[PDB]
């Protein structure tokens, strides 16, 4: 039924670079900052290394761009397409790590050394703690969304709620598992006090490597990387009543100050320990020579999309003002604030293609996708959110007057 | 005796893709929750990171398959068997960490750096603890169950209770080994307080690699991997009459405070350290070229065995429901529940083979396993508890449509 | 536009070596000492492992260097330029690490465990407390000096957050690197000078732009450049200080009695750069200039070049006590205590004789690239920057066998 | 100016094996013990992990060597010398790391977490702690003595501090010297007046550093003719020192304080180390070196007939606990025993000389001749007596059948001979 892309494509020796310049976000890294009385549009927005990067690259018609010798195709049966060939993603803020946490988070007790009895919350003993995330890189490059997956609430002896697994199109801004897992917190933990407040009112996805790379076309990872490491930093346990007792057959019930059994919902905190040069996954050239899938890095509909989640750059800058000066130092006046950036710098290296369009191939790409016959004269993704990168004026010829550039020469031998 | 499966079974150039849809598994990772009042009906089942994943795959007799051909073998003297040539063992939900614990852990006193004389009075000390197990990854591929090992109560100065080595057939739903060691804890263990809720009524088992290395015809172990690591995080004593006392040679003997020796029953606690991308097993493609056994990856009596033990995805949920809402936080206006989940996506690839059935074969054959000549016309496994896996109407001659048949295309260079 | 420079730059067989001396800079690691009067001329100076160090190798002009044989070029119709194509930076003094702190540090909780409420603040809760600073290990080697980015106080416009702008800038000698706290102008983002130690307080952290540096069409910047950064949070804290931007009442439920008043959610972690060892260390080991990425293939116009260091793996700070009075009992009044960093380079270079012949289209694509390049071959700007000047005219050799980068050129090319 | 030695000396087919038998050293780790007849004869020596070995291999004369058959090389117009090929340093006892300390350590406050305002007075608040020191392998091979470096007090000009002056020397490194701990490699007897900055093993030492630079940079290459090293150290704990701070912290880096604030307190902080963890995988000893091509102008030649193997290996400085019962009873009293801290060193050289021949011609003498006239004059065609080294007196430990010893065993596979 599919069938590989190199069975219907056709290369030429047509090699363009396209290079978006520096890309800077640079917001709260725990919640984003509304203007009243507007109540809708924001003035700081989200920006948290702890969320995934979507670029929507846009890029030039093939068939209505600007060539200056049109003589290795003929349009009147043939059409372009572009391929991906080369890419780069650029991070240019130091290493580092940020932390998050939760004035309010429920935390009872230390749960790892001594937790003697007797011990019964009282009706609030939450606490002001922070931590260090998961650390997670990874990159996903394709001409479709990335697909992931998170737990939410589903559809009876226990008042547990249902849990369902939830398919999702992974939007720019979206929250990555953290150690936490990945579902809705906003829906599954009531309290919003159990995970730290970036996350607390958010839903943790994860890609659906399975979904995605199981797909017929292959149309979403032509390519990726990824790099999680984590470990329990600390042991405690949840405040409130215990929704599942533990059976009467698991223990043997005690007396005196063991006589009111304490809560063993227990919940770890994680770390992605040490950061290092040395496991990077960006800041290097990727050679998309020939994909794990049937599309062989065709970027069908003139876009891209690239996918990136990298915390080894979550650094969180503190700063502080001074509101009233004065020859000795007062709490009351200073003001802090904390912000997060982020810096991209996407480079792209593409590979202009031809195919002739005959009665077989236009049956097979009418039934893969017709959009792509009706484009080439012979939008749903809106509703979704992206971070645009417009390469319709970036891309040139001249592949030796920047860096990826020089790169694919030196690897191709050319 | 035994010869190689090589000498005596042909091999075709006919192969088949196998794949297993995604399989879930939603529970609690501490203990089944059941029918109030039905002590047979299971409502919220026991679902842990710590537990062995016995995955029995049916597959469909190939001497009753509907073929496009059959000119490649014939029926009155040779019979047909699949052969496991390719495997990949699909692992969804992110990496991470679970913890497990107990509300009357049998600890005394932290015996660490501080732990001075006299002993802390009382007759019930037990604290409510939590801990992180030891890391433990393993696959095991063969046609016939895995045998493993634990400790338990045998027949018989010391009261201590007589230790017997166990065999038994390692069943879906079992405990692996946690770091205190692979024991019947809840035979040994009367006090049901020196581990964790999730093992303090149950049996760790680890696999008896040398016996089923050692059999004759190596059906169990096609072929295996394992990565284990643990380290010690806390050191404690337990509480209770001492059984065995140090003899007086040991030790000179104490005066005032120190006149009553304290229990000398030390135990540890595990911690499996942190959890990479970088030390997967999973996820990636297996080629049964060559087993170390006799048995070269022939799946007799039409079925399959995949062991899976992978606790580097053993994070636990945790939920939160809102039973009164109100505008102050309140600890009793909360329910909390723990719930931890499995993905796997089993994907197999099967060659094809054929036997001629001459005298000295069907000899050898009985020999081995009469069943097998008995099915081909020319049910004890039933008592025990297996994840069915029933991939009789998932055989697929075009590989090239599947992700493990594409790799399997590019490994063996057809 | 532009071409590599091994279209129009002749290379020859004639070789050289340049070693320099040995380099030492003694100080204090937190602060540079003055002297009472002037307050501008320096007694005691700044000397930090976390400190970049920019030297600025001069060269001796090769078109008026005294040569043994110049019949291997035309002064009429050629000049001469020196290219590196063999580098070494000795590093002396023992591994280590050193720490750095503040008396007054703004901490006010440790928010990693038990942070429990009710919580009373003062009105001054600093605390003197000190800190390992993230492991930074790098080197760049260019014609041009280095170009870093920090972040400082820009212009824009609601909140009373000071706007961030993104600024670039010529890495100096001296300078600061980052820490683990970021690459920003802490004297003027953060006005209470008490949340970062005060080695960097008042200070500017710099990184390297190396997308900038990459991305410069002649590739003057970088010819070559090794880069190893390793940090993990070894503790969490928050701040002290009215909280800014209060969190949202969507993320969390309010509470009462004890927990009415809410703690300050300002955290900020400690850095730490775990270990330090042989294994990973970038220098003491020869670089082969081979090929350059950019276009630039090691030619070192102007006949100068530039060498940034950071060395975080001898950060070691000596402990030195002086006794003011001796009696036979000890007294922490009878004793000062000083603090003193120590760093020992040894830069050790092999330069390839060039050629260049001057037709009209390269003359033309000099002055393109630069004017000053045509102006002093006979066919400044910099000064008002810091560097480690580095005077090499009169240190080249032409017998690689006598010295150690010399022969291990020797051995690697084959000659 | 300088040739190499392959150059100029020719290389034969003699071989000859030399090991040393098992060497020990057994002595108190922290500090020396005198006696009666005191402050000159040493009855416990202090043998510790952190020390330099520092051993003179002494060679016997080739030229005066009892060889059966003189028929390879001239008398009358050539000069033998040893040549080292092949070298092998075994180390015994097992791996592990020791722990030194100060019972008067000068420790103020913890400065990690929790140091609060005030500060509590005192005039006396040292404390008694102990810490692993870092972790440092080395081996330097070559005929001539190691140099070292280290920081000590200079001259300054008698402007407005107290702060010693700091000079950086050179010498050669003796055995029984001090390596790196952490605090890096200066004189704490002269530059830490106090005697409590720094655990009582050093604080009165000088810890050196080789000055691999100098010694590589040397002319003829007699110091290093090959050298391995591996260090390693992180920061375990943060304390500030108590005592006067010499240089106070500038006004413009910090607002002041008042109340309980009002008084500043001492940011003179210093860091413990801790050599981390130990591993057979990362030991560099108990494997043989081939000496096939040094960097330096001498190929492994042993002029003056003698050698000097410098090694440092903090992975086996374990300290053993030692108790004796004074008065014995029925019950554990602290009074009744008496501790003891003892720590032990193993070593075992092997080595493999070639046997080499240098014809003497006139220009081939006056190159000799300008880079050491004694080798002429000792060919017969003392100042290094004041310092200290572990002697290795190897002149009747020569054997020409090599297969008789693992080293030998090993030369003769790797040669292919």
């Amino acid at each position: 039924k599919v069938v590989s892309t190199d069975e219907y494509v056709s290369r030429t020796s047509i090699y363009y670079y396209a290079g978006s310049s520096r890309l800077l976000a640079v917001g709260n890294p725990y919640f984003s900052i509304k203007s009243p009385n507007n109540n809708k549009k924001v003035l700081v927005p989200k920006v948290s290394g702890l969320q995934y990067r979507v670029f929507r690259v846009r890029l030039p018609d093939p068939n209505k761009f600007g060539f200056p010798d049109t003589s290795f195709y003929n349009p009147d049966t043939q059409r372009l397409v572009w391929a991906c060939v080369g890419l780069e993603i650029g991070r240019g803020q130091p290493l580092g790590v940020g932390v998050s946490g939760h004035p309010y988070l429920n935390k009872f007790d230390d749960t790892e050394t001594s937790n003697r009895y007797p011990a019964q919350p009282g009706s609030d003993n939450r606490e002001c703690l922070s931590m260090d995330y998961k650390q997670t890189q990874l990159c996903l490059i394709g001409c479709k969304p990335p697909t992931g997956e998170h737990w939410g609430k589903g559809v009876a002896a226990t008042d547990c709620p249902p849990l369902e697994l939830f398919n999702s199109i992974i939007e720019d801004g979206d929250m990555v598992d953290t150690g936490f897992g990945c579902m809705d917190f906003g829906t599954l933990q009531a309290n919003k006090s159990d995970v730290p407040i970036d996350i607390c009112n958010s839903t943790c996805k994860y890609p659906d490597y399975l979904k995605m790379a199981s797909e017929p076309y292959g149309d979403s990872l032509f390519f990726f990387l990824r790099r999680e490491q984590m470990f329990v930093r600390h042991f405690f346990n949840r405040a409130g009543k215990l929704g599942e007792a533990v059976p009467d057959d698991l223990y043997i019930k005690g007396s005196g100050n063991t006589a009111v059994i304490q809560s063993s919902a227990f919940f770890p905190t994680p770390s992605g320990s040490i950061v290092t040069s040395e496991s990077q996954l960006f800041n290097k050239p990727y050679w998309l020579q020939r994909a794990q899938g049937h599309n062989n890095g065709i970027c069908w509909g003139n876009q891209l999309f690239v996918t990136v989640v990298d915390t080894t750059r979550s650094t969180n800058m503190t700063l502080c003002t001074e509101v009233t000066k004065e020859g000795t130092y007062k709490n009351d006046n200073f003001k802090e604030y904390v912000r997060h950036v982020e810096e991209y710098d996407l480079q792209f290296v593409f590979q202009l293609c031809k195919i002739t369009l005959t009665a077989e191939i236009m049956t097979y790409i009418h039934t893969m996708d017709s959009n792509i016959l009706e484009d080439w004269q012979f939008d749903p993704l809106n509703k979704y959110t992206f971070w645009e990168v417009n390469l319709k004026e970036k891309f040139s010829a001249d592949l030796d007057q920047f860096p990826l550039g020089r790169k694919f020469l030196l690897q191709s031998g050319l």
